[PDB]
This record gives C-alpha cells, sequence and structure tokens, in this order.
DNA sequence: TTTTTTTTTTTTTTTTTTCCCTTTTTTTTTTTTTTTTTTT
C-alpha cells in the first residue's frame, strides 16, 4: 500500500532524470512585489497537476501538520490576518519532505474574509515550498537567478488556448468501472 | 481492507486518464462575488459525485481532522461567524491530502442558524480543496484562467432534466441482498 | 471482522448501481423555511432504513466523534440552544465519512427540553450530512436543484399505507435461534 | 520502503567518496556582514539539489521537527522578528541529522511579511545546517578557513548560463507513466 | 537498517584501535579565555569529518533531545543570552552518547542576532561534547592535560594549503547515480 | 544490535575480573576542598577511556535522562548556580545503571559562563557516578578509605608523557574504510 | 539478554545458598547518631562489590524511578536540605525490588554543596535499601538486633589493607579485547 | 522470566502447604501502643527473609506504585509527619498482591529526620502488609485474635544467638561465579 | 502465566460447588453499630485465607485501582477522616471483579493514626466487598437476612484454640527449596 | 482467558433459554417509596448468585469504570449525599453492558458514614443495572408493569428457612486442591 | 433499598573539580455560495 511500496529502477529513474528538468514559461508567472520588482512563481494548480504526473495521483500524498494564526489586527476598518501552516508531502514510498507556508489578507474589511483567504493561502504555499525539495522539475528552479535571467531571455508567449472538446461532461466512467470491477 | 489494499494496473491507468480530464459546462456554476465579477465553482454534491464515479462508493473516504470556530461577532442584531474545518480525503490504497475549508455566515439574526451554516459549509469547501489536490477531473482546473476563459466561450446551456422514472422506490434492493448473501 | 471484511466484485458492482439511483416522491418532504420558501428534505429513519438496506444491518456503523453544545443563551423566558455533533460512517470495508450535523431550540422555555432537543437533533444531522456522502441513494440528490425541479413536476402522491398485519407480536425469533445455535 | 532500505556497498562507497568532495566557486556566494566583512554561504537551491543528487529525490528526507517564534517586537514602524526551527534529515536507510535554523526579519514594517520572511528563512537555514553534517559535498567545508582562502585564489568566474531548451514544456511525463504503469 | 545493523569483528577492530588515537597539531586551535589563558579546542567541521570518516556518513547520526533558551537579558544595549542544548549521538548498532552544550552571545546588540548565535553555537558544542565520549581521535583527549603539554613541544605548522582542483563542480554524481540504479 | 546483543561467557568473565581490579596512581587525582582535606578523584576523560576500553565503544552508551536547574542567584555581581543532572549509562547486554551528577559555578560574574560550567559538570559528575556501579576499575574503589590510605604509601610519580609521533595526522582510515566496505 | 535470561539451577541455587550468608565485620563501620548511640552500617561501595560478585556486572541494574527535593530551608546562614529518591534494583531474569533512600544536609552555608550532597545520599542510600531485599549477604541483616549483639562479642580488628600491586596501570585491556574481537 | 515463568506441581503444592502453617515466638515481638497495650507484629528483616525463602531470591518481586505525603506540620518545635507508600508484590508467574503502608514521625525536631523516618517506614510497612495475603506464613495470621492468644500461652523464649561463624567474609563467590561461568 | 492460564474441567467444577457453599459460626463475628443494633461482619485475615484455600496463594490477585482521602476535619481537637479506595481482584484466568471500601476514624487526635487507620481500613474493606462478588463462600451470604436468622438459631461456639506446635519455627523450607531447584 | 474464550453451542442455547426466565416471589423485595407506593426490587446478593449461578465464577466479571460524587451538603447537623458510579459487566466472550447507579444518603450526620453508604451503594445499585440488560432473568423483568401486577396475584410467603448443617465449617477444601494440584 | 470493625514500628554516613570561540542570505499571489424539521 501507501507508504509500502518500493520503487522499481525504471520508475525511479524517470522520476530522476524528470525531475532534474526545470519549467517552461508555460509555467512561470509574475507578480509585482510591495516596493520591489518583478517577482516570478508558479502557479498552486500548477504544481498539484506537477505532482500527479511525476509520482500519480496516488504516488504522492500531503498533510497539514499543523496551522496557527499568527496574528489578527484592526486598523480603522481594514483586516490585517497572518496565518502559518506546516505541510508534509510524502511519497508511496515512504519518502517525505515538510516545509512552512504563509498567507497574507491586509486589504479586506470582513474579517471572515481575510481569515478565508489567510488560511488556504497558508496551506497552498506550503505545499508548494514542500514539494519544491524534490527536484527543478517541482519548483525548486525558481528560486535560481541565473535561471530567472535566462526564462527573461525567452519569447513572452502569449496564453495558451485550451480546448474543451473532450472535457468530462458525465459522470460514470466505464473506462475505471470496468478496470475496478475486475480489480476484485 | 480500506488503506490496505493495493491499486491494479488497470484500474490505476483508468483513474489517471479519467483524472486528467477537465471538466465541462454542466458542472461549473457562477456566483456574484462581491465588488468582484463572475466567479466560477462547482457544487459540492457534483465533486462527491465524482468521487465515488472515479474511485467508487468504498474506494475514497474523508474525515474532519479538526473544526475550530474562529470567531462569532454581533453587530446591531446581525451574527457574524467565521470557521474552519480540516478535510482528510484518503484512497483505499493510503494515499491521503488534507486542506482547509472555510464557512461565513454574516447575514442572520439567529446564531444558531449562522453556526449550522458556517460549520456545515466549512466542511465541505474543505472536502472540495482536498479532493481537488487529486486532478483536474474532481476540480483542479476551475482555478486555471485559461480553462475558464474557454468555459465563457462556449454554448450557455439550460439546465439538464432530471428522469424520476427508474427512481428508488421501495426500501429492499434484491440485487444487493443477493450478492451479499452469497459473499459470506 | 468489521472494518477487516472485504467487499466482493458482485456485491461492490451492486451497491455502486443502486448508489447511482435517485430518490422518489416516497421519501421527500417538506417544511417552510423561515423567511424563505418551501424546503425538501429526507427524515431521519428514511435514511437509516436506506443505509440499513443498501450495506445491510451490520454492514455500515456510525460513531459519534465529538458534540460541542455551542452556546446556551436565556431571553425573557425563552432559551436559544445551539449545539453541533461530528458523526463518522465506516463501512465494514474500511471506508468512511465523516461530517457535522446541527441542532437549534429557540422557542421552548425549558433549559432540559431545549438541550435534549439540540443535541439528538445534531446528531441525527449529522449522521444523515454523514450518509450523504456515499451517493445520490443516500441522500446526495438532495441538494441538486434540478432534481428538486424534477420532483416537483411529479403527482405529489399522498402518504403510503402501513400494513400492521405480519408486524412482530412476540419476543422469541425461532428463525434467527435456529441458524445462531447451528453457528457455533 | 524508506528508513528500512539498506545500502548497498557499491551505492555506500560511490557516496562517502563523493561526500569528501569539496565545492567549487559555481555553488559558493557572498554577502555583506554588518560591520564586518565578505562572508561566503550557500544557497538553498544548491544545497536541495545537492541533495536530490547524493542521494536521490527518494533517497533524503527532512522534516520540521518544531519551529517556535523567539520575539516580536515593533520600534517606531519597524517590526524585529526572530524565528528557528528544528529541522531533520533522513536517510533511506535510517540514518538521520538534526540541526537549528534561525530566520531574522528586521527592517519590514509589514508584520506579516516579517513573519513570512522569517519563518521561511529559519527553515530553510535549518535544513542546510542539518546537511552539513553529511559531509563536506552537502556544506560542511563552508566553515574550514583554510578552504575559503584557497576559494579566494582562484579566478571569480562569471554567473553560469542556464540553458532553458529542454526544459519542461508540458505536464504528461510518458517515461515515467509507463515505468509506473509497468511497476504494478 | 540504521539501528539494526550490528558490527562485523573487522570494522569493529578498526574503528576501535583507529579511535585509540591521539590527534595531532594539524586538529588543534586555540582561543583567548576571557580573564583566562590560551585555551585549545577542535573546530566543529572537523568533528564531522572525523565522525564521517571513523563511522561513515551513514554509520551515526545524531539528534536534538531537547533545546532551551536559559535567559535573554539587556544592559544598555548590550544583549548577552546563555542557550543550552541536548544532543544524542547514536551509531547504527543501537550505541549511544547523549551530552549538553551550550551557546553564548554577549557582545552584540540585534537580539535576533544574539540568538541566532547562542542556539547554532549550543548545538555545535553538544555535538562535540557527545562525541567526545568515543575515543580520543573524536576528542576526548582534548582534556588530557599531559596531551596538551606534548602538544606544546611539537613545532607550530603553518595552516594547510587546500588544493582545489579536483573540487566537485556539478550536480550530477554517474558514478553514485549508477550504483543507485543497480541498487534495485 | 545494541541492548540485543547477550555477553559470551569468556567476554563476561574478562569484563568481570577487570572490573574487580584498582586503579593505581597513574589516574587518581586531588584537589583541595573548601574548609576540607585533600580528596581524591579520577578525571573525566579517564573514566571515559576506561570505559570504552572495558566495553568498547560500542559496548556502552549513556543518556540525560533529565538535567534540571536547581537555582541561580546573584550576589553582589557573583553568580551562584546550583545544577543536577540524571546520567542512564546502559550495556549492549540491557543492563543498565542511573545516577546522579551535580554542577556548581559560584565566583563567576557572568550568568552564561556559570551556566555552561554547571551543566556540562552536572553531566559528567553523573556519567562518572553511573559507571562507578560496575566495578572497583570504573571508579567505585575511589571510596574505599582503605584503598585510599594505601594509595598515599606509594611514590608520588612525575606526570607521564605523551608520545605524539604515531598521533592522527589526516581523516581518511583505509584500514576501517576497507572493512567497513567489505560489511556489506 | 537482560530481563530475559533465565538463572540456571546451578546458578540459581550458587546465589541463593551465598544470599543467606550474614557479613563480617570486615563490612560493618560505626556511626554516633544525634543524642542516639553508636549504629551500624555498610559503606556504598562495599554493597556494590557485593552485587557485583553476587549477580555480576551485567547480572544486576538499578534505575532512578523519581527523585523529589522535599524541602530547602535556611536558618541564620545555614542550609537545611531534604531530598528522597527511588532505586529500582533489577536482575536479568526480571525480578526487581524498589525502596526509598535519602539525603540531608543540614550544616553546609553552601546551597549547591548541600544540594550536591544530598541528592547522591539520597539515591546511594536508595540503591542500598533496594539491594537489602535479595538477601541477609547484601544488607538485610543489618536492621536483626540478635546479629548486631553477635557483632559486638567479636575481636575489633583493626583496618584492612589494599594491595596495590596488581592494581591496574594502563588503559588497554588485552584480555577482554581478546575475547571480545572473538565474540563476533 | 520473571512474569512468565509458570510454577510447577511440586512447587506450588510445596509453596501452598509452607504457606498454610503459622508462626512461632521467634518471629513475633511486642510493643506499647499509645493508650494501648501489648501488640503484636514481625520485625521488617523477617518478612524479608520469609519472602525470599518461600519463593526465592528471584521468585517474588515487589515496587512502589505510588509513595505520597499526607501532611509536614510544626508545632513549638515538634515536627509531625505522616506518609502512606503503595506496595505491590509480584510473583515470577504473574500473580500480584498490593496494600498501603503507613510512616509516622512525631517525636523529632528535625524535618529531614521524620521525613527519612516516615517514608521508609511507610515503604516497609507497605510491604509487610502486602506480603500478608500470600499466607498465615508470612504475616497473614498476626491478626487472628486466637492466634495470639495461643501465642502468649507459649514460653516465652530468650533471644536467639546468632554464630558468626561461617559468615560472609570476602568479596568473591567462586561457587557462584563457577555456576554464572557456566551459564553461558 | 497469571491471566494467561485457563481453568480445568474439574478446578472449576470444584471452585464452583466450594463457592455455593455458606459459613457458619466460625467466621462470623458481631460489633455493636452506634446507635442501632448487633451487626454480623468476617474479619479481613479469614477472607484472606478463605481466597488463598479456593484459588490458591497464586491463583488470585488483588490491585488498588485508585484510593483517594474524601476529607479530613477537626473539631475541637477530635481528627475526623473519611477514606475510600477501589480493589480489584482477579483471578488466573483473567476474570476480575472490583468494588468499593471505606474507613473511618472519628476519635483520634493523632492526624497519622487517623489516616493510617482509615486508609487500611478502606483497602481492606474494599477486598473484602470485592472479594463478595465470587460466591456465598467468599462473604456474599452475609447480606442474607434469612442467612444470618439461620445463624441466630445456632450455638455460638466458644473461640477455636490455636495449636502452635507444628508451627513454622524456621526460615528454610527444604520442602520448597527441593521442588524449586528442580523447577528449570 | 477471559474476554478471549468463545461460548459452545450447547452453553449458548442453555444460558439464553434460562435468561428468558421470569424470577417468583423468593426474590422479589419491596420498599416503601416516600409519597409514593409500594415499589418492588431485588436485593444485591440475589442478583450476585443469580449471575455466578447464569454464567460461573469466572464466567462474568464487573469493574467500576469511574465513580463520581455528585454532591455533599449539610443542613443542621444532617448530611445529604449523592454519589453516582458506572458497572460494566463483561462476559468471558468478551460481551460487556455498562450503566449507572446510584447512592444516597440524606439522613446520617457523619459524613464518613453518609459518604461509605452513597458509595457502596452506587455501586451495587450500578452492578443491579448493568447486568439487568442481560435478560429477564438477571433483573430485566423488575420494570415490567404487566409482570408486576401478575406478582401481586400470587400467595405472599414467608421468608425460606435456610439450613446451615452442611455450611462451610473449615478453611481447607480437598475435593478443590486435588484438582488444582493435578490442573499442572 | 445497601451496607454495617481495622489496625498499630523501623531506622538511620557520603562526596568533591570541569570546562571554554561559532557562524555567517532568504523569500514574496489565492481564491471564491453552502444549506435546510426533530424528539419523547
Ligand atoms: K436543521
Ligand atoms: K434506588
Ligand atoms: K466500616
Ligand atoms: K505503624
Ligand atoms: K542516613
Ligand atoms: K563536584
Ligand atoms: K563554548
Ligand atoms: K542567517
Ligand atoms: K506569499
Ligand atoms: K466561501
Amino acid at each position: 500500500c501507501f507508504g509500502q511500496c518500493q520503487y522499481t529502477a525504471e520508475e525511479y529513474q524517470a522520476i530522476q532524470k524528470a525531475l532534474r528538468q526545470r519549467l517552461g514559461p508555460e509555467y512561470i508567472s509574475s507578480r509585482m512585489a510591495g516596493g520591489g520588482q518583478k517577482v516570478c512563481y508558479i502557479e498552486g494548480h500548477r504544481v498539484i497537476n506537477l505532482a500527479n504526473e511525476m509520482f500519480g495521483y496516488n504516488g504522492w500524498a500531503h498533510s497539514i501538520t499543523q496551522q496557527n494564526v499568527d496574528f489578527v489586527d484592526l486598523n480603522n476598518g481594514a483586516f490585517y490576518v497572518g496565518v502559518c501552516a506546516f505541510v508534509r508531502v510524502q511519497l508511496k514510498d515512504g519518502s517525505y519532505h515538510e516545509d512552512v507556508g504563509y498567507g497574507v489578507s491586509e486589504g479586506l474589511a470582513s474579517k471572515a474574509l481575510s481569515l478565508e483567504k489567510a488560511r488556504k493561502e497558508a496551506v497552498t504555499d506550503g505545499l508548494k515550498r514542500a514539494l519544491r525539495s524534490f527536484g527543478n522539475a517541482l519548483g525548486n528552479c525558481i528560486l535560481d537567478k541565473d535561471y530567472l535571467r535566462s526564462l527573461n531571455k525567452l519569447p513572452r508567449q502569449l496564453p495558451l488556448e485550451v480546448d474543451l472538446t473532450k472535457a468530462k461532461r458525465q459522470d460514470l466512467e466505464p473506462s475505471v468501472e470496468e478496470a475496478r470491477y475486475n480489480s476484485c
């Protein structure tokens, strides 16, 4: 089962070499730091899909070790909330990485909205920072300044077009139902 | 049993390929954000059915790791309640994903009603956010902006009609009873 | 034993297909929401019987993980009580679903009566919300607005008549005693 | 699995000899100490990649044993935050090293930003200090004064150029998917 | 695995004889005690390399049982910080030694800097004091007064020169990758 | 492994008879008690080497069960610190001895120095007092008044000279590396 | 190992018969009770050696279950400290005996000295009282008044002379090293 | 081992019949109760020897489950201390008996002396009361009033004379050493 | 061992039939209740011997689950102490019965004496009440009013005479020593 | 052992049929409720004997899960004490039933007596209420109003006469001793 | 509606010298609507 199954030679080598890869502009995005300059990041769903491909839908697993709200302050109608989380990612072989993530909500005037934003942002950031420690392909290269410089030296491509023809349109999945009924 | 049974090759590949799928307009819905614009989401029962199909009624499992009420305030007859929950989803192979969810009740004047709403909303939202991490088919694509743009470029279909002819009308299920009596 | 026995292929497929079923008007009921309109629900005993049929009298199990009284207030002779519970339902294979339920007693003037109502209501509602996550047949469809619209489009039949001819009239059950004495 | 698999003779000897290696100028960087002089360090991603190469993506693992915020002070608009973390690195054979790391944010005026910086910096510093105890190749030589003196006597090379031609550009990894589908 | 593998006769005898050795002037260093005189010590990285050679990179392991900040005082701008740690070193056979170490930062005016210094110094000192109990070769002789007297009677040699020709210059270690791919 | 391996007859008898031995003047030292007279003791490193020889570098193990600072007082610039520790020594066969040790720093004016001294002295004293309970050879005879009287009746020898010719001068131990590479 | 090995018939009978022995004047000593009269005792090292002979260096083991300082008072410069300890002695067969011991320091004016004396005295006294419960040979006869009366009726011998000719004079023990190297 | 070894038929019957025995005047003693009259008891060492004979040095075991000081009062210079203990005696077969014991020190003026007396008296009294529950031979008959009446009807013999000829006079026990060396 | 060994058919039937017995006047005693009348009881040692005979010295076992002092009051020099205990009796087959017992000391003026009486009386009374639940022979009939009425209608015999001829007069029991030495 | 042994078919059927029985007037007794009327009950020893017969002395077991004193009040010399207990009965097969019982002492003026009564009554009542859940034969019928009506319609017989001829008159039970000595 | 007597002696000399220089930059975008009457 999970945590017990050991990696085969082919799977190991494939995952290792694929994890030494770096990401292309189709993954990186850009924000405007406060007082700073253009910073580069990788969106959450991007890292989630990257993990689900590298390891499988059941090859990796994450958990919230602890989430703690640091502070909640109120300045003339604005709610400032700081929240941190500790996400631990674990592979089916037993290997594991754990790291912190933070969430920040300074502008809003609704306490519930600020907390909703902060906690989810903290958990997502922690998941990103914990998946980082597996290899460049999972976000370890986003902190390599030379990698960023070489990313600036690439054509700034337009957003990719998503084809919604073969999108999921009904509940039943006979392809899965068949294999699972035969799985007993 | 659950947590011990390992996925077979056929079941694994089927589930993986089905989880790389994206959802169609028949699942997405729309709300009006306060001050913002049209946002897209997936209703709870939709994700629940998606999971029950992808993995089975006994292929997935969720649990409330911890639920904590953040605050309960009262402003001139209005009860403002913030509540968060931590849902952990686990597959029969042992793989698991855990994420937060929030519930918000600002309008009502009854404390009990506001708390009921906040807690149930928090648990359901946490279940959604935890099932997201399995693949686009289970809600990971709802955060892909390009996917949303391509969703706007599709015919806005009218709500589907539900056929209540073959609906369940009595308690006993002999189809199940037979197999279960023979299961001993 | 319970939690250890694994589902057979026939039982699995039967339960899955039976859980894709939707319920008929013979189960749904109606209330008048405060300030809102006609809402639809499913009575407790209905869901209990549905579960006892889908899985068996010993195929499903529930437990109260935690029940916590949120508040107890007194306004000029009226007791307002809010209570929540956390019910975890588990199948004999180990699969499990856990969700919250709430109980509310605002009108009554007896504290004991209000608490008696609130706690039992919370546990029953939590059991319903936890059994929901197994499939449409167990109450997951009650939240589908299209399903409700199609429910309005059916003849609203009068309450069913209960036949009390073959009702239990004595203690001893020789049918069971025989099998159990031979079960050693 | 992890913590159980034992090192083979070839793997052991290779890792040992590779860990006796010292690092070149392509890894070391430089900062300006307050009141002091040019100090040398190793960037986080550098050590992360070094570990992922020496042991494998699943050959090493780290965890946060405990993180505690030491203090949070406010002096006329400036937030001074001290935070410490305890990282424990473990190899697939069961060997483990644990050490502290610190994070410091004195300048910023936003509490949330200061804490975000401090906690992540503490965890990363702890990971570096814990990976140090495996050999010179993982950062143990950065404290050898003679090694630093000999580093100053080398040509100060220009930042390395990163080749983004073969960078990862899509989600699916058929090389990995193949081996994993055959791994069942 | 670690904690389970037993020492062979050859490894045992080799380690024993190597641990009865005493160290040469190439390892000892000197400080100026406050109010006292020239004291002799062994730098941290030295002991780390000594252990990684005597036992192997995966033959020994250490852990922080507990670290507690004793005091934090402030005298007219000067921060005096005392911190202690408890390090437990363990060999792959199960043998273990645990001892305290202290860290001291009296001069600095920044609280964060003083704590950063104190905690890391405490952990390193504890690791040294815990490795002392294995033999003279690992630092047990630094307290032998006759050994120090004989050290003074040796030529005070100039710092050794470090050769950075064959130093590690890239991430990949094919020597290790080969054996690890063959380790399956 | 450690705690599991049982002593053989030869090892048992050898250790027993060697532990019935008493120590010579080459180990005993002398201090000046406050108000008292010449007291005799055995230095820490001496007992450490004695244990590492009697049992082996991996035949004995010690641990700090608990260390608690009794008091920290300040009298006109002088810091008086009392600290106690509880050390438990255990042999590879499972036998164990646990005893207290104390550390005292009355003179110093720096709190950090006094605490460092008290804690380290307490742990070392506890290790000595715990190793005492194995036999006269490990310090049990230092409390025999007749043994001390007979020690006074011996020639007061001059400090031994330490030969630093064959002292350890490099890191690598090919004698050990060979056996360890063959240990797989 | 310890706690598992069972006593053989020969070992059992030998230890049993040897424990019925009573001690001679070469072991008993004398003190002057305050206000009372001459009391007789057995020194600590005596009992320790007696145990190490009766059972072996690895046949008995003791541990400090709990030590609690009862009081610390100060009367015009004199420190009165009471301390108790609970020592549990256990044989390799699993048999165990636990008893209390007390330590008292009333005269001294240094708190650290009083505590140092009290705690060690308490633990040693507890070890004596716990070893008492094995037989007269280990100190159970010191409370037999008739035995004391018969002890007074013996020639008051002069202190025994300790022969320091064959005393241990160097670290290495080739006799033990031989058996231990052959123990693999 | 202890707690596992089961009693043989011969040993069982022998112990039972020996435990049905009653004690003679050579064991009973007499005190003067405060305000009462002559009371009869069995001295501690007597019961200890009785147990060590009935079961063996390794056939029985006792432990202090908990000791709690009830009160410590001071009336015009006199210290009144009450202390209770809970002793649990256990045989190698697993049988166990647990009972309370009390210690009392009212006269002394030193707190440390009173506590020293009270705690040891409590533990010893608890050991007596716990060994009582094994049979009349171990002190269960001391509470039979008819037994006391018959004890008064016996010749009050003078204290027995103890023969100190064959008393233990040296440390080494070759009879035991032989069997233990052959026990491997 | 104890708690594991199962009862044989013959032993079971014998114990059962012997436990249906009622007790004769040779066991019952009488007190004068305060304000009440002649009450009947069974002394402690009687029940202890009864249990040691019915089950064996190692066939039954008791333990103090909890003892708690309810109150300690002082009225003009008189100490009124109430104490309760929870005794659990267990047979070697695993069967167990647990019941409370109380101790009362109202008259005495010494706190220590009152507490000693209350606690020991509470534990003994609890042992009696816990052994009651095994059968009439062990004290269950003392509460049958008809049994008491029939007890009054019997000749009240004078206390039995105890024969101290064959009483135990020395420590050694060769009958037991033989079987125990042969038990290896 | 207890809790593990499974019931045979014959034993099961016999116990079941015997548990369907109702009790006769020889067991029921009567009280006079305060303000109410004649109430019917079953004395403690009655239920104890019923259980010891139905299942055996080692077929059932009871335990006090928790006992808590509800209140102790004092009104002009009268002590009003309420106490509750929770008794859990368990059969050798593992089946168990747990229920509450109450004890009440309102009249008495002695606190210790009131508490003794309340606690013992609570435990006994809880044992009765917990044994109720096994069948009518063990007290479940005392709550059947029709059963009470039919009980009033029977001849009120005079108390039965107890024959104390064959009562137990000595300690030793050779009938048991034989089987137990042969049980090894 | 249940539970009502048990107990009171040991216990008392031990230690005591160790431990002192580390450690030096990392990290900044998420996420968005659920829920419905129940009991004696
Ligand atoms: K509701
Ligand atoms: K009642
Ligand atoms: K009583
Ligand atoms: K006493
Ligand atoms: K003493
Ligand atoms: K000292
Ligand atoms: K230091
Ligand atoms: K830093
Ligand atoms: K951020
Ligand atoms: K929301």
